[PDB]
């Protein structure tokens, strides 16, 4: 209906056609076309020719470069500003406070950012009404998990952003599939905005859109709403990876009794033939990605990759808990990434793999920190930056949280179940975090309850700071982080739960000089075995009071010999008195009355076996 001609978008359309779209999805998408006013509609259908053609109008604009080098590659360089996810403009939006974050004892609460339903209703009006004005709203219409897959849940992303079409296709499994899938089912709504309509009110900074003073990016679970504006980058425009990803699914986990959470899974395979899943959660920074590509050095041991970042999973039936990797892609940090560290990621991202804010050489390759690769004599390097860069200078020639974007189906270790509709079944789960005193390589929790106390305890290095990073979700808790422990916890009295053993790795203890007393990387597969033999009841533990290690000689330590084993499983007293303090005055204060009884009985429980050492 309509008494003038401003409200049937159908002559903007310059893909697909609204008459197409299942009902709710054409008013998502005319709604919002009304309030933005975006010149065209581009309805997504993911096939190679849209993205080819977008690539190379991409190209043609200076939004991207082709890296000559590769094939199919490309390189975007961002404006300064927008640079990372921002926490501090990253909010969730409910009617209660409470909902969304613990009422802290005493200080401001560090597990989430709440704003209210009015304040976030003037910033909207602040922000999106013309805001597409002059350009494309696409329409991504995406699937987080396999198509079909009972875990799986659907996404249209409305976006004025190329770059986010392309990022999403390999990210996501997108496109006219995933429409004829949804039908008239429930999807998440997103939307994204760069903020910037034309004509431009501000100068464009390396041709790269964006709005810093008005960066907001808001979920609004109640509403199954993700409402991005300002940012173009990685985690403020790819709805799909954390917004949905974590936040969003985190509460629709919440209610509806499963558990979407910051965790790699991956499937190991020992010289007996038996294989286990098993995930972990790493804050950033601290190696999942290495981990969930592992290039394992005990011989007759594999590793393969079902995610690297995200894990959805579900108790069955039957009482295993399953997992899917609800991404389509891996968007991992470069830097640091080299043929020592992370071979297999070295193998994947030479084909059809966007990056982001890396450095380039002179001959249409990449460069950055930590690759550990010479370049030819000759062979000149533009910094992240668009300036000429030598090894001989101090700045990094590419930003530390640089990124590339590529698809899962080229890992040449990706897990043969990594897109099984039903998942795959998690038989551990590792936390971890940068330690570099105190906490041995790897022990072993003595129960659920306990399990989820080391999760909820868990700290990283940031003068260094130590961190809290609980289940390394700090930043993505959709939700009350006390109601999520009780969730966590509640599990445990589920029918017929098969509860995986939970584990606490710390790759990065120091001795007194600074230096690793654990070479890590490949060599966390002699960790993983001794885990492997864990789940299959093998005696290989003793008791400690933080919970179990290996015996003395249960770590396969053949090949490496100059390893201080005592040192790297020391237990100080004195250092796990003043770890408990930090526990406790942390969990007394950020979750208050909303910690569960069995976590404040766990903290004790851990107090006082460090009392009687
Ligand atoms: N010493 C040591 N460092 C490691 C090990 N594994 C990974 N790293 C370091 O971890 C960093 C790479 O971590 P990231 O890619 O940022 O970790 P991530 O968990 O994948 O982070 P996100 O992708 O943001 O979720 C680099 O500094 C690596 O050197 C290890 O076993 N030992
Ligand atoms: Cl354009
Ligand atoms: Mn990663
Ligand atoms: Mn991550
Ligand atoms: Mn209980």
């Amino acid at each position: 209906p309509q008494l003038h001609n401003g409200l049937d978008f159908s002559a903007k359309v310059i893909q697909g056609s609204l008459d197409s779209l299942p009902q709710e999805v054409r008013k998502f998408v005319e709604g919002n076309a009304q309030l933005c006013q975006p010149e065209y509609i581009h309805i997504c259908d993911g096939s190679e020719e849209e993205y080819g053609r977008l690539l190379a109008h991409m190209q043609e604009e200076g939004v991207i470069r082709k890296l000559k080098k590769y094939d199919n590659c490309w390189l975007a360089l961002t404006d300064p500003r927008d640079v990372a996810r921002i926490e501090s403009k990253t909010v969730i939006i409910t009617q209660e406070q409470r909902d969304t974050v613990p009422i802290p004892k005493s200080g401001q609460s560090q597990l989430g950012r709440w704003m209210s339903e009015e304040d976030f209703e003037k910033a909207f009006n602040a922000r999106f009404p013309g805001c597409m004005k002059g350009r494309t709203m696409y329409v991504i219409p995406f699937s987080m998990g396999p198509l079909g897959s009972p875990l799986a849940k659907i996404g249209i992303e409305l976006t004025d952003s190329p770059y986010v079409v392309a990022s999403m296709r390999i990210m996501t499994r997108m496109g006219t599939s995933v429409l004829e899938a949804l039908g008239d089912g429930e999807f998440i709504k997103c939307l994204h905005s760069v903020g910037c309509p034309l004509p431009l009110k501000k100068p464009l900074v390396n041709n790269w859109a964006c709005n810093p003073e008005l960066t907001l990016i808001a979920h609004l679970p109640d509403r199954r709403e993700i409402i991005s504006f300002g940012s173009g980058y990685g985690g403020n425009s790819l709805l799909g990876k954390k917004c949905f990803a974590l936040r969003i699914a985190s509460r629709l986990a919440k209610e509806e009794g499963w558990l979407a959470e910051h965790m790699l899974i991956l499937g190991i395979t020992n010289p007996e033939g038996k294989k286990k899943y098993l995930a972990a959660a790493f804050p950033s920074a601290c190696g999942k990605t290495n981990l969930a590509m592992m290039n394992p050095t005990l011989p007759g041991w594999k590793v393969e990759c079902v995610g690297d970042d995200i894990a959805w999973m579900k108790f069955d039936a039957q009482g295993n808990l399953r997992a899917i990797n609800p991404e389509n892609g891996f968007f991992g940090v470069a830097p640091g990434t080299s043929v020592k560290t992370n071979p297999n990621a070295i193998k994947t991202i030479q084909k059809n793999t966007i990056f982001t804010n890396v450095a380039e050489t002179s001959d249409g390759g990449v460069y950055w920190e930590g690759i550990d690769e010479p370049l030819a004599p000759g062979v000149t390097i533009t910094s992240w930056k668009n300036k000429e860069w030598r090894p001989q200078d101090e700045e990094p020639c590419a930003h530390p949280n640089s990124r590339f974007c590529t698809p899962a189906s080229q890992c040449p270790i990706i897990d043969p179940a990594w897109e099984s509709p039903e998942g795959v079944p998690i038989e551990g789960i590792i936390f971890g975090g940068r330690r570099p005193a105190g906490v041995p390589l790897v022990y072993e929790a003595l129960s659920w309850q306990h399990g989820v106390f080391v999760g909820a305890a868990m700290r990283s290095e940031a003068g260094k700071v130590i961190m809290h990073d609980p289940f390394a979700m700090r930043p993505f808790f959709g939700y009350n982080f006390g109601k999520y422990l009780a969730h966590w916890l509640s599990m445990a009295h589920r029918p017929a739960a098969k509860l995986p053993k939970i584990f606490h790795v710390n790759w990065f203890r120091k001795d007194k000089n600074g230096k690793f007393l654990w070479p890590g990387f490949g060599e966390n597969s002699r960790v993983l075995e001794w885990m492997f033999g864990r789940i299959e009841g093998e005696d290989s533990a003793k008791l400690t009071p933080i919970g179990y290690v290996p015996k003395e000689d249960a770590l396969n330590l053949k090949g490496l010999g100059d390893v201080n084993v005592e040192e790297l499983f020391g237990i100080s007293k004195e250092f796990w008195e003043k770890e408990v303090e930090e526990i406790d005055k942390y969990l007394e204060d950020q979750v208050n009355a909303d910690l569960p009884y069995e976590i404040e009985r766990e903290l004790r429980a851990l107090k006082q076996r460090i009392s009687q050492m």
